[PDB]
């Protein structure tokens, strides 16, 4: 035998079959690639974002002064990222602003001019210049000497002597004023007293009032200070200042608002490397925008514009020109509520007033500036006056500057001084001379300072308004907020309007709207992003929204109201640094789309494999191969390798595209191949399992892809609960292989993120930190699911005188049976011989099927043995199957396999090599007469030659024994002979056994016969022996002609046979016939011989046409051995009878069917229920929670601290109330604070332990201060990692730790670099905190750093007004009323600009509320660090709450969109669920359109209108029940908008009209589908493609308020899609929810809205469109159905001329003139002209040559198809105009069975009785009679459809015979009836004809058509070739008189010679041993010339089927 040869063979056939398909083959290799191209377009549409490190500057809170606060607002607007650590994140520094040119200028100034060891002596000059021009230069009132007065006084006095003088005066002074040394002394009675003082030209002795003199103590320093000043101007700092300020003054310089900001930035900020980078965000889905990516613009409407009361005419023009200008319009929107907003402080009481008094320092300090600027309006004119008309300016430097000694002093002056210009630019008034450098420096300062003055008064700086309850606050809040003038509103909940003293725990709320606050639902991003979260606009709403500034101000006030410390500390916020990173947005969609695409790419290749496996099992092609000797395992193992080699060829291309398409960049392309392979191997063994469920191929092909897809959906639910999925639930759910695929895909993507592939090294491990489910478990569980599926499918497949005769010794008995019994076969003993055909009879299986089974070898015997060549089968079960051939009743052929391939396959399977197999095939193709069309497909053969091939296969190889049962069943009489030729040819050397039931076939061929009576041989022998063993006489037939009234005179007919009358005579006389019956017995050759002889010449005299003399039928010899006009309803009553017959017909079918009760009821309810249940997992959003802000709302976490600046006081207690008992924050109060977060117990400081490798690394190696512990590898060029690699080189050693009794873990970072420790240990934290990528917590959120100081301004307060007042007094100003108050606050104004001793807090922006949670901790420790030393600071605290401000009807205009978008999906679920019932109603119509049941209804007369009307009527009422169940489920869920006393009518009407309008829509789909399953799965997809893409597009398309073409599309689709009801139901179920939302936001605040449905605005036009299209479609289905609905032979002449020219019907029933049926056109009509006529009492035959075209005659006669101008009439009317009047006078028995397989036998009769007549009380008796006539009473109540094989045919012949029609059409009314059953039908069909009712018959056999027909007509390609009776036609178109005789040691020499009398014939036909067949002539002379023989004899007439072969022979 073989085991590896069968496999080669089966592989060959399967490979050859999977080549003639060529459209499954192409799809199975192209569809996956067309599915993975989109996944490459998505790779290229989602690029990659990387960035370097980020170090961020810090932000000062108001408590850190005002100058740092405002400078930090302006400098850090964009929050820059700096790549290199900022100067403010150092241990002792906080400032962060060197390198501003305005600080370097100051440093240079203070360095070289000030602190001048050289001079430092301008103090002397100032003291002298002030002591003179304050005391002496005035002299206005004080008294003096002779030479003393205010302005001009002389000295001359005290002279008693009377008075060259001009010469003396000129010598005294040289052009000198009152404001020389010796010349007059040597020229000298005047030198006695008149020279009282020698005070000569020496310049310093005049002011000797009290004490003082100094002359050249001015120039010695005035020439000192020059070169240093010049050098200072030559420093680079002043160079840069002057350079930068060159624009910004020249001509429209500041216009670009990037030059201006650039100048200001380089001047005030100092930031390096360009400024910074501005990291971005890219999320939009944590914020629910849905219009950030969609392109819509998202702005609130700009607020109301109203002129205000008491602001200004400038502060109303600006607010408008700056707001309605669509270029700024947004910055202003954000900045306005801060600088003109307003703050509201509900609990108006003394204590809150004190808090808000102390919380007000910032605005006070900020109006101290407006006063100082208003003072210029007063001091301006005074400076003007002093510099224009003064006694000290133009009277000391313009009226002077001596000018002669002054000129001499100027001669030694500097280079560029210009005393002339120093006089022109020092008092020129009435000049208008011009530069001018004098007044263009003063009018400019006015123009630029009064402008600032009139800008600064727009700011509102009094903004605390009180109230008394929260409701009034909220009312004023929305009133202001619609104007854009609202800051927060503060609420002190636990105090009363009479409270006076503060409790030692104060809490408050900040209530702001939601656009400037973080949402209080979420506290994290749901999906982790790998980015710093440092975007200035979306990620910092607690800063530009002003929440943090107000929080700081109020906490400072609360502290200051109960501590009285008078030593402040400010707060700086610092953001923690972040490492390098890459952000890939593909890895989000890869992780979700890879498994979907992979599962969806095999969805077709799975179904087309279950299809093949089940189909070849449905054609019984598997039990054939199992009988032939093939084990089941080989079958499966070949199926596996068939399916495997196409998966394995598509995988090879998937790998290439995935790798080289850059979907995966670096991942070892061999492991991915070997990973997809396991999925394919599990999939195939799933197909093996799925096949063992189904029994019909078409159903499996549809239900299998659906199961494959459904099995994957658990991964959706396992992609949410990633948290509570342990290791075991991964090891257990992963038995479903498609989820084990996704569980490995996630590790694939997680590895690809890290910069690593899989690389054969990490697949066994996991990056998920000890989750013990590696990547290998996925592979190793798919390769286990395969084994489980295979080994479950295998088992589940398994579970499902004498009578015998003398036998010549010259015969070799090949097969011999020796008493085999089984329990059936009682003492059976027969021998089948060598070359001989044996016809093995027996009724059905009483001894035939059982015995043939053993002879074949299937089953063993019970008692006896069998020999095949002398060797029992039970002993040689295998090698005996070498000779046994066999063929079963059905065909054994493979579709798509050519004929020669069949011969080769079945030759080689028996055991042969290709050589001999090919040789034998070539011999067989020549012996079989199929050498032509040898390479044709096994289908598409004629159908008789399919049987010819199926019986030629049983002979293949060397078959010594052939068993074949009914080889010729069901082929036309011309193909039976073609088959018989084969058997008569291969008969030569092998035995053949031939079970059959055709009785003539057992005789025309067959050499022995055996009859199995009741389990035993009851006869045997040759046919002649059997005829003689029973021996009844001859059958003389006599046929009379006509001249109607033909003939019929038995008087002269019986008289002729009365002379030799034997025994029984006339046995029949049917119309124009005269059958007889006579014995043979006692030879009497002369007697008989003389009869025929004499009759021959005396024939034409009597009137007969001819005569025959047949023997005894073989069927009659086997038959006796086995076990032997009511009136009709019509009219409206008839129609009211039809409409009640059909309803009962459908009702009785639905009760008994349960596969209806599924798709009619169960599925709708379950699917809508699931939709609803997954619709309410979302609650009806309230307003917003409170969310007390404290740092434990995050999980376990690490905090830190850092005592910078130690030893100092107030910091060693601030560092202790923060670590020790009171702890961080506020959780541990002695009393309360949220008894949900408990307090525990602390542990001592404990440094962790370190690997020795590290400790060796640090002390041995030499590090630095700028380069501590080693760096981290960043993304290079092709190894882009998500986060850097970071070796065992973190910040350094682990620092001390602890566990605060809060349960946090703080670590002490004192004396260490923090921005090195934090950037390098972050990845090692979030690698252990990742592993899910949802709701990660990061374990580190903040820490404090106590210390930092910025150097404050050095000059004190009063020391500045002391100087300013003196400067004023020296120049006559004296200020006024405003100035004397602007100088009041100047000593307190300078202590509030900076703080000098202040802390900083570090925050991690990846947790949303973590800024204001640690700001509170800081402000909470500052309180406890300063309260008096006997109050136990464990009790004090402050807590902040948030609570946003109620939404405003436009905020909700988007929560509505986000809320109704789930109801827009429940609507699609409802449509998809309800579109199952109408698709179930259509499968029934398809089932009746095929199998011709509908046509059968129509023939009886059901007038298609009433058929369709009754179907629609039943379908509506059947659908109403499911609709009512859906209404019940909505009422149960009690939802609003659908089940409310005004939404029930809308919902119910909307549900009912849907079915009403959609049922008639899908009726036309019943005319173009012929397989129910394909129709179901092609309607369930249209009712989805039209359900989604019509209900959703309008919804999505309404959210575009612009483009003016999107609305153009929307408003016209909403009118163009109203043609079909899926739209009319989607736009109804969505609108009934939108209206509810809109009428439910109103009821939130007062507004009333009571809109109703049924109003044509929402659901009126829908309910109209449904009613109209529920009728137009129905009329369409009433029309799509209305479109559907020479010479001749010498015996055809009589029928030609009977009714054409004579006209002779006058009583006939089927006048049927020349009818012709021409197709559109091929050559000629299939039916040509034909004339026939049927009399009342005879059965027409109408045989017809097969294929020539006969069925078309019945099609025309039954109205099935259309005639081409014929003429056919029935008894009273015609066939062309009154067809409904001729379809009640005829039955019709279809060739194929047309019965509903769910009712029963009896109610088919009930139905068809009702469909025609039979009033109500007679149906009972009519149906009773019909059941017993045909013999059905045993089975008459057992669901036709279980009826075996002939009860169906009996039923069809019963219902065709109901009532009493005068015409009956029978089409092959006996097909699978055993030979006893046929008689019980033929008797009936003769009983009718005896009554005068005609019958037209048709059959493939020539037996029945000979048994009960009275005339025939053979049809050939034309019309006719004969008419007349049987006997009349045998002779007129045949020959015959076969003669047989046994030669009584026999020899056959003398017989041939003695046939000397009979030469014209004698073809001899046979001779085995002594039997002699012969065809003599037809003169019946043999009967007289046989009485001198030489034993037995016989002379029969040729059979009727010999005539048919003769007619069909020529064609
Ligand atoms: C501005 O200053 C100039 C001095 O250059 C003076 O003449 C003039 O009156 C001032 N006012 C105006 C409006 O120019
Ligand atoms: C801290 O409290 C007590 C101290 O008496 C200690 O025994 C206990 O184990 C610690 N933890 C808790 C939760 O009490």
């Amino acid at each position: 035998m073989g085991f590896v040869r069968q496999i080669q063979l089966l592989l060959w056939k399967n490979w050859t079959l999977r080549k003639r398909q060529k459209i499954r083959f192409v799809v199975e290799l192209v569809w996956p690639l067309s599915l993975f191209l989109v996944l490459i377009w998505l790779r290229n549409a989602n690029p990659l974002y990387s960035h370097h490190e980020c170090h961020f500057p810090n932000k000062a809170m108001p408590s850190a002064g005002m100058l740092p606060w405002l400078q930090g607002i302006f400098c850090n607007v964009n929050n820059p990222c700096f790549q290199s650590p900022t100067p403010g994140e150092s241990p002792g520094i906080v400032s962060n602003y060197n390198n501003s040119i305005l600080a370097r200028v100051y440093r240079d100034f203070q360095e070289l001019l000030m602190n001048a060891p050289e001079s430092q002596h301008l103090g002397r000059i100032w003291t002298e210049l002030h002591i003179l021009s304050q005391f002496m230069d005035t002299l206005r009132t004080h008294p003096e000497r002779i030479a003393g007065r205010g302005i001009r006084i002389r000295d001359i006095l005290k002279d008693e002597e009377t008075l060259l003088l001009e010469r003396f005066i000129i010598f005294s002074q040289r052009r000198g004023a009152k404001t020389s040394l010796s010349q007059g002394t040597l020229q000298w009675l005047y030198a006695n007293v008149d020279f009282f003082k020698l005070f000569r030209v020496l310049p310093t002795l005049l002011d000797s009032r009290s004490q003082g003199i100094n002359l050249r103590s001015w120039g010695g320093i005035l020439s000192d200070m020059s070169p240093r000043i010049q050098e200072f101007i030559h420093r680079p700092s002043m160079q840069d200042l002057l350079w930068v300020t060159r624009p910004l003054m020249q001509n429209g310089g500041p216009e670009t608002f990037t030059k201006l900001m650039g100048i200001l930035s380089d001047l005030l900020c100092g930031y390096p490397e360009g400024g910074g980078s501005r990291v971005l965000s890219f999320n939009w889905y944590e914020d629910n925008n849905y219009k950030a990516f969609l392109g819509i613009d998202s702005t609130r409407k700009d607020p109301i514009y109203s002129y205000d009361r008491r602001t200004t005419s400038f502060c109303n023009a600006l607010i408008q020109s700056l707001e309605s200008n669509p270029l700024t319009k947004i910055a202003w929107r954000a900045a306005k509520p801060l600088l003109m907003g307003k703050i509201l402080y509900t609990p108006d009481s003394p204590a809150a007033r004190r808090i808000l008094k102390n919380a007000n320092s910032t605005f006070e300090e900020l109006e101290h500036v407006r006063k100082l600027v208003k003072a210029w309006e007063e001091v301006g004119p005074q400076i003007w006056y002093f510099f224009d008309n003064s006694t000290q300016m133009n009277m000391i430097r313009d009226t002077l500057g001596v000018k002669d000694f002054l000129n001499r002093q100027l001669g030694e002056e500097g280079i560029t001084a210009e005393a002339i210009l120093n006089f022109l630019y020092k008092g020129p008034r009435e000049s208008q001379a011009d530069n001018f450098d004098w007044r263009d420096i003063f009018n400019i300062t006015d123009r630029t300072l009064r402008l600032v003055n009139q800008y600064l008064e727009c700011l509102v700086l009094d903004k605390f308004e009180s109230y008394n309850d929260e409701t009034q606050l909220t009312q004023r809040a929305l009133s202001l907020l619609e104007e854009n003038m609202f800051w927060a509103g503060v609420v002190f909940p636990d105090m009363y309007p009479w409270t006076s003293s503060l409790p030692p725990h104060v809490k408050y709320k900040i209530r702001m709207d939601i656009d400037v606050v973080e949402k209080t639902n979420k506290i994290k991003d749901r999906y982790w992003d790998s980015g710093p979260r440092a975007d200035p606009v979306e990620d910092f709403r607690y800063i530009w929204g002003g929440f943090a500034y107000l929080q700081d101000m109020v906490e400072q006030g609360i502290t200051r109201s109960q501590v009285q410390a008078e030593a402040p500390v400010g707060i700086y916020l610092q953001q923690m640094p972040y490492p390098c990173f890459v952000d890939d947005s593909f890895m989000i969609i890869l992780n979700r789309c890879f498994p979907i695409f992979m599962v969806l790419a095999w969805i077709y290749s799975v179904s087309m494999t279950v299809k093949s496996i089940v189909l070849e099992k449905e054609l019984r092609l598997k039990e054939t191969l199992k009988n032939q000797g093939v084990s089941n395992a080989v079958i499966w193992c070949t199926w596996f390798l068939d399916s495997f080699s196409i998966m394995s060829m598509s995988i090879f291309l998937l790998t290439i595209f995935i790798m080289h398409g850059r979907i995966l960049h670096y991942s070892d392309p061999f492991i991915l191949f070997l990973f997809l392979l396991a999925f394919s191997t599990a999939t195939i063994m799933l197909c093996f399992l799925l096949s063992t469920f189904f029994s019909k191929a078409s159903l499996a092909a549809a239900c299998s892809g659906v199961i494959y897809f459904t099995l994957y959906l658990p991964h959706i639910l396992c992609f949410a609960w990633q948290d509570r999925m342990t290791a075991e639930l991964k090891k257990a759910v992963s038995l479903l292989s498609p989820v084990a695929f996704g569980f490995g895909t996630e590790y694939l993507v997680r590895f690809e993120e890290q910069g690593l592939g899989l690389q054969w090294s990490n697949i066994g491990n996991s990056p998920t930190e000890g989750d013990e489910f590696s990547f290998l478990l996925s592979m190793q569980m798919m390769l286990l699911d395969a084994a489980v599926y295979g080994l479950l499918a295998w088992y589940l497949d398994q579970v499902f005188d004498s009578f015998f005769e003398r036998e010549h010794p010259g015969w070799v008995p090949g097969v011999c049976v020796k008493n085999l019994v089984k329990i059936a076969v009682d003492r059976l003993n027969i021998t089948f011989y060598e070359n001989q055909i044996t016809a093995f009879l027996g009724h059905n299986g009483a001894g035939k099927t059982t015995t043939l089974s053993i002879l074949t070898g299937l089953l063993p015997p019970t008692s006896g043995t069998v020999l095949v060549g002398g060797r029992d089968i039970e002993t040689s079960l295998d090698a005996v199957r070498q000779s046994l051939g066999m063929c079963p009743q059905h065909n054994i052929l493979f579709h798509h396999l050519t004929v020669a391939e069949h011969m080769l396959f079945y030759a080689q399977l028996k055991g042969k090599s290709q050589e001999e197999a090919q040789l034998e095939m070539e011999a067989m193709l020549e012996d079989t007469g199929l050498h032509h069309k040898r390479n044709e497909e096994a289908q598409d053969l004629s159908g008789g030659m399919q049987r010819k091939l199926s019986v030629a296969i049983a002979f293949v190889g060397d078959a010594k024994v052939v068993i074949l049962d009914e080889p010729t069943s069901g082929v036309d009489p011309y193909s039976r002979r073609s088959i018989w030729d084969l058997l008569l040819k291969y008969r030569s050397g092998r035995t053949i056994i031939m079970s059959t039931h055709h009785m003539d076939e057992a005789d025309l061929l067959g050499d022995r016969i055996a009859i199995i009576a009741q389990g035993r041989l009851y006869c045997s022998g040759t046919p002649l022996f059997l005829k003689n063993c029973f021996g009844t006489g001859l059958y003389l037939t006599l046929v009379r002609k006509m001249k109607q009234v033909l003939d019929g005179d038995v008087n002269e007919l019986m008289d002729v046979v009365l002379h030799h009358v034997p025994e029984a005579k006339l046995v029949e006389c049917i119309g124009q016939e005269l059958i007889f019956l006579l014995p043979n017995k006692n030879f009497k050759h002369r007697a008989y011989a003389s009869l025929f002889r004499e009759l021959e010449e005396t024939l034409a005299d009597l009137g007969l046409s001819s005569f025959g003399i047949s023997d005894t039928p073989l069927e009659e010899i086997f038959l006796k051995v086995t076990e032997d006009g009511p009136q009709l309803n019509t009219g409206t009553q008839l129609v009211l009878q039809h409409v009640q017959a059909l309803l009962v017909k459908r009702f009785q079918h639905t009760i008994r069917s349960h596969k209806d009760f599924l798709a009619q009821i169960v599925l709708p309810a379950t699917f809508v229920f699931l939709a609803l249940m997954l619709s309410i997992v979302i609650p009806p959003f309230g307003e917003y929670p409170a969310l007390t802000l404290h740092p434990w709302i995050y999980g376990q976490q690490y905090t830190f601290f850092s005592m910078d600046e130690p030893g100092s006081e107030q910091f060693t207690v601030l560092a202790d109330v923060l670590l020790n008992k009171p702890g961080f924050g506020n959780r541990c109060l002695k009393e309360g604070w949220l008894p949900e977060y408990p307090c525990g117990n602390s542990t001592p400081w404990k440094t962790p332990s370190v690997s020795p490798n590290i400790t060796q690394l640090f002390q041995k190696q030499k590090w630095t201060q700028v380069n501590p512990s080693p760096s981290c590898r960043c993304s290079t060029r092709e190894k882009l990692t998500m986060l850097p690699e970071c070796p065992e080189g973190a910040g350094g050693l682990p620092p001390p730790q602890r566990t605060q009794r809060s349960t946090e873990i703080l670590q002490d970072l004192t004396d260490r670099n923090i921005s090195d420790f934090l950037v390098k240990t972050y990845p090692a934290l979030i690698r252990s905190s990742l592993k899910s990528k949802f709701w990660v917590n990061e374990q580190r959120y903040g820490g404090i750093s106590i210390g930092g100081k910025l150097p404050v301004v050095p000059i004190t307060g009063e020391a500045l007004v002391g100087f300013l007042s003196d400067l004023g007094r020296i120049m006559n100003v004296s200020g006024g009323p405003i100035t004397r108050e602007a100088s009041k606050e100047i000593p307190d104004f300078l202590k509030h600009l900076e703080t000098e001793d202040n802390i900083k807090v570090w925050f991690n922006n990846k947790g949303w509320h973590a800024l204001v949670s640690f700001l509170n901790v800081a402000h909470n420790a500052i309180l406890r660090a300063s309260l008096p030393k006997d109050r136990s600071p464990e009790e004090y605290g402050i807590t902040v709450i948030s609570q946003p401000l109620n939404l405003t009807k436009e905020q909700l205009s988007e929560i509505t969109v986000l809320t109704t978008s789930v109801d827009a999906v429940v609507a699609i679920c409802v449509i998809f669920s309800m579109s199952f019932v109408p698709a179930s109603f259509v499968l029934y119509l398809i089932q009746e359109r095929v199998n011709k049941s509908k046509h059968l209804q129509f023939i009886s007369g059901v007038s298609p209108t009433t058929y369709w009307v009754t179907n629609f009527l039943w379908d509506i009422m059947n659908y109403s029940v499911s609709a009512g169940l859906v209404v019940g489920i909505f009422i149960g869920f009690q939802k609003k908008a659908y089940t409310s006393p005004e939404n029930l009518p809308a919902l119910v009407a909307l549900l009912l009209l849907y079915g009403w309008a959609v049922i008639p829509m899908m009726y036309p789909a019943s005319f173009l589908f012929d397989v129910p399953s394909t129709a179901y799965v092609a309607l369930s997809c249209a009712n989805l493609f039209i359900g989604i893409n019509s209900s959703a597009i309008t919804f999505i398309l309404e959210l575009f308020e612009n483009n003016r073409t999107l609305l153009r599309f929307n408003a016209v689709l909403r009118k163009l899609l109203i043609v079909f009801p899926h739209f009319c139901l989607g736009r109804g179920l969505i609108d009934l929810a939108l209206s509810q939302a809109v009428t439910d936001v109103y009821a939130r605040f007062g507004e009333e809205h009571s809109a109703n449905p049924f109003h044509w605005d929402l659901i009126g036009k829908n309910l109209f469109a449904m009613v109209v299209e529920g009728v137009v479609y129905f009329l369409l289905t009433l029309l799509v159905q209305r479109h559907f609905f020479i010479v001749d032979e010498d015996d055809d002449v009589a029928e030609e001329r009977q009714r054409i020219i004579t006209g002779g019907n006058k009583t006939d029933i089927l006048r049927l003139h020349e009818l012709t049926k021409i197709y559109p056109g091929t050559s000629s009509p299939a039916v040509d002209r034909l004339c026939v006529g049927v009399r009342p009492g005879e059965c027409f035959g109408l045989l017809g040559v097969n294929g020539a075209g006969k069925t078309t005659t019945f099609k025309m006669l039954t109205g099935d198809t259309t005639v081409t101008s014929g003429d056919a009439t029935v008894a009273g009317k015609s066939i062309l105009t009154n067809i409904s009047e001729v379809h009640q006078n005829m039955g019709y028995c279809p060739q194929f069975d047309a019965i509903d397989e769910l009712l029963t036998g009896r109610e088919h009769l009930y139905l068809y009785a009702r469909l025609r007549g039979v009033p109500a009380e007679e149906i009972e008796k009519v149906a009773n009679w019909s059941i017993k006539s045909l013999g059905l009473t045993v089975y008459a109540d057992c669901l036709a459809g279980t009826y075996s094989g002939g009860n169906k045919r009996k039923l069809s012949t019963a219902i065709a015979l109901i009532g009493c029609p005068p015409l009956v059409l029978l089409d092959e009314p006996t097909t699978g009836m055993d030979p006893q059953a046929r008689r019980m039908l033929w008797n009936v069909i003769v009983s009718i004809i005896r009554e005068g009712r005609a019958v037209v018959l048709t059959s493939h056999s020539m037996e029945e058509c000979e048994a009960l027909c009275t005339r025939l007509a053979i049809m050939v390609k034309g019309a006719f070739r004969c008419m007349g009776t049987i006997q009349h036609l045998k002779s007129k178109f045949g020959d015959g008189y076969i003669v047989t005789m046994k030669i009584k040691l026999p020899d056959l020499n003398p017989v041939e010679q003695f046939f000397q009398g009979n030469f014209p014939g004698s073809v001899q036909r046979e001779r085995h041993y002594n039997m002699l067949q012969f065809q003599v002539s037809s003169s019946s002379l043999a009967r007289i010339f046989q009485l001198l023989l030489s034993e037995e004899y016989s002379v029969t007439q040729t059979t009727l089927d010999q005539v048919f072969v003769n007619f069909a022979k020529q064609q």
